């Protein structure tokens, strides 16, 4: 951030601030499970309120809406609420986020007004395309936003490799990052340029179109990749002829599979992939729940919702051979018991590790909430509010949010 506008040379005092933030925090039975996204963001938001801004105009998304109004499912009406204990302050929840309306709520607030958006992909022209969109209404939905503040600042680390509307495409002459995005990046920064080594990067989860597609670029900055969760499917089906049931399957990923293990053997990046799995007859909490090894596969119609004991040992030794690690993506569906027990062991691992100086990082909105749910967020070196963002720097890459700031 060395040449880019930040929020500590902003004069904000009598601006109304627009800030998008990543609010985008896990959820279960309609409750948020982890405030520390929502926590990360409040010293840029305090600084902006202590120095005299009019207002702070909060933006986010939650989950994947693809473009279509969902609050019965995807509200931020909640973070609101969690927002105001956090703060100490009330924040006034619109439920939208363009434009009359909304726009005439921020156009002239009270002094030191905290204001929370409704979900921005509750409309296409975010991302912009779900279930496709037209520029002219792309260019329409940037316009409102910009309405809304006089000056602009990020502090969406985590979701800063999106280049979505209210990311790239708020035009204010001042466009800031804020302390969170910068802590993150200095973070990274010093962590990146020289790593220890072995450097191990743990990559799980369930986001694999989209992940399965950053590993190339890692390649050439690791010694070793876990690839587990939902991730090792994809893999497991075109290497050995697994047979996976309904378990995540990416077609596109799938073709490089091969050549992505070609990459690493010639880079000499030791891939562990898991060998065991707890298996379910269903997406479910309560789910009938089985075994199966790589050899014996998973039937027909259940699916890997975590690894198993001796997937668990071959992670251990990874990690025992470390001096680095960044882990993304837990290796189970953490989230129930019956599917948490090889994120608990890693977790176990990792923190072992860092009492012995291995440099420990673990990213992500779900992979922080494994810190959270277990305590170990003060037993690792660093807890990102990143995960996809966080891979992004480890391939080398500027991020998109952080692009589109002003030069100082
Ligand atoms: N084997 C699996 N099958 C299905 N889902 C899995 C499996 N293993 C892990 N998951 C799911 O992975 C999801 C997390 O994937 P995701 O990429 O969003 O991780 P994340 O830590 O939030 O990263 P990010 O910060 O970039 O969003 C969790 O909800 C977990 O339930
Ligand atoms: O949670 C996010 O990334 P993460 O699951 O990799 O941590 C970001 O908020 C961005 O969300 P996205 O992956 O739906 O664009
Ligand atoms: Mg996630």
């Amino acid at each position: 951030l060395s040449n880019k506008l930040t929020l500590d040379k902003l004069d904000v005092k009598g601006k109304r601030v627009v800030m998008r933030v990543d609010f985008n925090v896990p959820m279960k039975n309609n409750q948020i499970t982890n405030n520390q996204r929502i926590k990360a963001a409040v010293p840029s938001i305090k600084f902006c309120l202590d120095n005299g801004a009019k207002s702070v105009v909060l933006m986010s998304h939650l989950g994947r809406p693809d473009g279509v109004p969902m609050p019965d499912k995807y509200s931020l009406e909640p973070v609101a609420v969690e927002l105001k204990s956090l703060l100490g302050k009330d924040v006034l929840f619109l439920k939208d986020c363009v434009g009359p309306e909304v726009e005439k709520a921020c156009a002239n607030p009270a002094a030191g007004s905290v204001i929370l958006l409704e979900n921005l992909r509750f409309h296409v022209e975010e991302e912009g395309k779900g279930k496709k969109a037209e520029p002219a209404k792309i260019e329409a939905f940037r316009a409102s936003l910009s309405k809304l503040g006089d000056v602009y600042v990020n502090d969406a680390f985590g979701t800063a490799h999106r280049a979505h509307s209210s990311m790239v495409g708020v035009n204010l002459p001042q466009k800031a990052g804020g302390f969170l995005m910068k802590k993150e990046l200095n973070y990274f920064a010093k962590a990146l340029e020289s790593p220890e080594r072995p450097f191990l990067a743990i990559l799980g989860g369930a986001k694999v179109a989209d992940k399965i597609q950053l590993i190339n670029n890692m390649l050439d900055k690791v010694n070793e990749m876990i690839i587990g969760g939902g991730m090792a499917f994809t893999f497991l089906k075109v290497l050995n002829n697994m047979e996976i049931g309904t378990s995540l399957f990416d077609e596109e990923g799938a073709k490089i599979v091969k050549d992505l293990m070609s990459k690493a053997e010639k880079n000499g990046v030791k891939i562990t992939l898991p060998v065991d799995f707890v298996t379910a007859d269903k997406f479910d909490e309560n789910a009938k729940t089985g075994q199966a090894t790589v050899a014996s596969g998973i039937p027909a119609g259940w699916m890997g919702l975590d690894c198993g004991p001796e997937s668990s040992k071959k992670y251990a030794e990874a990690v025992t051979r470390a001096k680095q690690i960044v882990w993304n993506g837990p290796v189970g569906v953490f989230e129930w018991e019956a599917f948490a027990r090889g994120t608990k062991a890693l977790m176990d691992e990792v923190v072992k590790a860092t009492s012995r100086g291995c440099i420990t990082i673990i990213g992500g909105g779900d992979t922080a909430t494994c810190c959270a749910k277990w305590n170990t967020e003060d037993k690792v070196s660093h807890v990102s509010t990143g995960g996809g963002a966080s891979l992004e720097l480890l391939e080398g890459k500027v991020l998109p949010g952080v692009d589109a700031l002003s030069n100082i």
